[PDB]
């Protein structure tokens, strides 16, 4: 009885919103919605051959001028090949660097994150690699509505870079896009809004075949709690 | 020309968006539209007696379970007689209290903080009283387009209380209604989309006699820009 847990039925598709920045200059968006996730490519000549909602970045020629920084993002878009790819599976995002260029990502506000000490990893070609986790993310959003804990990030950050080991596109963050899963978008607000009010509050979960969801502060609480027991959180002794 | 002007021009009708809570929770909502405002009532025997659309609030019997809240919402159905009028001439948004209910009003965000702040004042009977002003509202939107400042409020909250001088219904605000003029609603939205895509965009303004706009941002501002000289703005130690 759950609408919460509506997050993790099988079947349901979350909106992703992506929006990127050349430069810290925001020169486009979209919010896709694909069972295979998406991914960022450079070009359309091969865009849907792979599984996955293509979202091409735009050429750099509509937007900027400066000559130096073009040339790395159209260096940038030529690496990027199959593309970085963004899916969900259950409770986790899992990101996957298809193409010949060295991504990064980092967990963070909405705003474009400065180059602080480093990403939170680089993004593997390999194999798939965990970069968020709804569970820990509950519980600390349960820790918000207490009011002794602040507002978990949800903000998935992807510098990309060339293809050249060298490079370290983390300090300059030239290309930069966000994603961000605006089901989660939508919890924060409904916590942080639905908390200082007494008056019933809604909330949009902009996910597939769902209604916005009129709320008390208390039935929000519980249905959090509840959801808890709907994830996997592992056992200091556990394997 | 300017198709924003269309707000102003005389006999247009805004759609007013009517919600209403008891004891915090959803009980009613409507959205209507008339020459001469609506009118917030408790009964239909008195209501096409006097100019403005009658809105009647619902029984709280079929919501409510606590004697004690029933109870005091009946009573204020029981004082509201010709009802809380609200209605537009111009670029002001007026309010008049007709009935015994003394009723204070407030403009805030979509859902109504809770604060130790009383509200922005008591609605008259006697006269009307001003509660919003379209002129400051579209300054204070341009200067948000603009990144200069905060979205602009322009939610009505009406708290309705018994005719008893004592009663301090600010205080637990059992009875409150929401107004929102959704073209309002739909120029904030605007000015928020229109930074996502310099292209094309569709604003709804919701009046009458009047098709939905397509603009891009540029023209947006400049309309707004223009919109501003169709409107008073008291000059300093102006009479």
């Amino acid at each position: 009885e759950n609408p919460l847990k509506r997050l993790l039925v099988p079947g349901e598709e979350w909106e992703f919103e992506v929006t990127a920045f050349y430069r810290g200059r925001q020169v486009f968006q979209q919010t896709i919605s694909c069972p295979e996730g998406l991914r960022l490519v450079g070009s359309e000549v091969g865009d849907r051959t792979l599984p996955g909602w293509p979202v091409t970045l735009p050429d750099p020629g509509m937007s900027l001028t400066d000559r130096g920084v073009m040339s790395y993002v159209r260096h940038v878009l030529s690496c990027l090949g199959g593309g970085l790819a963004l899916w969900r599976a259950g409770q986790w995002l899992w990101a996957q660097r298809l193409g010949h260029c060295h991504t990064y990502w980092a967990v963070s506000e909405e705003l474009l994150p400065n180059s602080g000490h480093g990403p939170d990893g680089e993004v593997p070609k390999d194999k798939e690699g965990g970069v968020f986790d709804l569970g820990p993310f509950i519980v600390d959003l349960i820790t918000f509505t207490e009011g002794s804990g602040r507002s978990p990030r949800y903000a998935l950050w992807f510098c990309v870079g060339e293809s050249w080991p060298q490079d370290q596109p983390w300090t300059k963050r030239l290309v930069m896009v966000k994603v961000v899963p605006t089901c989660l978008r939508a919890l924060v607000e409904m916590a942080r809004v639905g908390g200082a009010s007494s008056l019933e509050n809604t909330v949009d979960l902009h996910i597939s075949n769902s209604h916005p969801l009129s709320l008390t502060s208390d039935q929000y609480k519980a249905y959090l709690q509840d959801l808890v027991e709907g994830m996997d959180f592992q056992g200091p002794g556990e394997s």
